[PDB]
């Protein structure tokens, strides 16, 4: 069960950096 | 009890994520 | 060895995203 | 498979840094 | 060896990430 | 072959973190 999990909140985590990446480019673009 | 552990923090880890891309929603 | 170094690492690294978190909202609070 | 997608998502934890990183590196 | 490696590894993330946490600490 | 993409991503990750922070510190330097 364990791993299941490491799986599934790294794909959160991936989720999340894509959002704060994106905003971060929207912020530069003005 | 490591994986366990693993599983828990990377469960905290989302949340802050989360948190912080919220923030930067806010300001553009 | 090696597995309870990374549960420990990622405690360490959940600690500073959470601090990361918290002065994002006090930057944005003024 | 989930040793398989922890290797798939953290390929794409490492894009999106790189990303953020490039960024700053804009505005000095 | 990978353990070992994953091991290193995140303790240079924990690391790289308390000195981006200090750093936004200044700057309020 | 998983384990090995793991160790190559996490030094992926892990060499990105430092350039966040080295640009974090060259920002406050002005």
């Amino acid at each position: 069960g364990e791993l299941k999990c490491i799986c599934q909140e790294l794909k959160a985590i991936a989720k999340e950096l894509k959002a704060i990446a994106w905003e971060h480019k929207a912020i530069a673009q003005g």
